[PDB]
């Protein structure tokens, strides 16, 4: 009753509806199932069975309805969340926009679109294991990505808090990373006068909202999980963890390669940061996406690639530590391409 075809409202083109639908995990799940969503004792179910994609009303409660689609599918992928699913192939979904082969830069709805759509997961099973040299570039990395970073190319939440740019910018500051900083070295955490005084300076108001978010920042600023999880985001190469995916990359690389010089002949674009707090001080679940500029054929798109982990309780700001406490074997990856039109 609830959404009868509310969601074929979806399936043909507000949309906070989406975001009840999770990645489907557990073996409870029904067969070829991506997603599910449970909503007003519905529960549905979004299927794939070898291309095809299969919705499952099946629920007043002892009710049961069942659609195929065609290219309505294409419409439901766009209008999936920002999550990492277990779709097939790496899949591409074209912003609103026609392609311009002049412009130096993607079109802003196709960055808008590379930020909220969904991704596809790449399945690993030849785990890399740990090198020697993992993470070893982490500092040097924040540095440079927060100092060109773009306000609106490049944001950052805790618990779906956006933390100010130029707040972390002050951070990383006050914990020492410059250009003098030695690649190694363990971070001495701050004191509650350091930090207090930096929250304050970025937002200057009083508001009585903002008092709370403080008390928040104030006190996960100490955490080293926390700068742990924050900081490990950044690391280059966070995201190059298997041959399967090395394999997608590369395909990609190639793939981008080839179109600027059939299209374009003769970048940067950052990083979206999702950091929330969990059920092990206290452990942290981190998402990082990354915004390559990638050529698609009607135009210049982007290559969204994402990649999710646990940073545990205890791990240290190190580029030691965090080797350890983020193996390779422990984070997630998935692609998506954003075309444009």
């Amino acid at each position: 009753e609830v959404a009868s075809y509310c969601d074929r409202v979806v399936a043909a083109v507000e949309k906070k509806l989406m975001d009840s639908f999770s990645p489907s995990l557990s073996q409870d799940k029904m067969d070829g199932e991506f997603a599910h969503a449970n909503i007003d004792g519905i529960s549905i179910r979004l299927c794939l069975n070898k291309g095809i994609c299969s919705v499952f009303y099946l629920d007043g409660d002892k009710i049961q309805s069942t659609q195929l689609s065609s290219k309505e599918y294409n419409n439901l992928l766009s209008s999936l969340p920002p999550k990492q699913f277990n779709l097939g192939k790496v899949h591409t979904i074209t912003a609103p926009v026609s392609g311009n082969f002049k412009t130096h830069k993607p079109a802003p709805e196709v960055i808008e679109t590379a930020i909220n759509c969904c991704t596809s997961i790449i399945p690993n099973d030849d785990y890399f294991p740990v090198k020697d040299t993992d993470f070893n570039s982490v500092w040097h990395d924040i540095y440079r990505d927060i100092r060109a970073s773009d306000s609106n190319s490049t944001k950052i939440y805790f618990n779906n808090i956006e933390i100010p740019l130029k707040l972390i910018a002050d951070l990383i500051n006050e914990l020492g990373i410059n250009e003098f900083i030695d690649s190694k070295k363990e971070l001495q955490m701050l004191s509650y006068n350091q930090l207090n005084k930096i929250i304050n300076s970025n937002f200057p108001q009083q508001d009585l909202c903002f008092q709370t978010e403080k008390l928040l920042f104030t006190s996960l600023f100490q955490d080293p999980a926390f700068i742990s999880a924050l900081t490990s985001a950044f690391w280059q190469s966070l995201h190059i963890t298997s041959s399967s995916v090395e394999h997608i990359y590369a395909q990609i690389m190639s793939e981008n390669i080839e179109n600027r010089l059939n299209f374009m002949p003769e970048n940067n674009c950052g990083h979206i940061i999702k950091i929330n707090a969990v059920v092990p001080g206290r452990a942290y679940e981190v998402s990082s996406s990354i915004l390559p500029s990638h050529i698609t054929c009607n135009g210049v798109g982007i290559n969204k690639i994402e990649t999710s982990y646990l940073v545990h309780a205890g791990t240290l700001p190190s580029s030691e530590g965090l080797r350890n406490a983020i193996p390779p074997e422990s984070r997630q990856v998935s692609f998506a391409i954003i075309s444009p039109d």
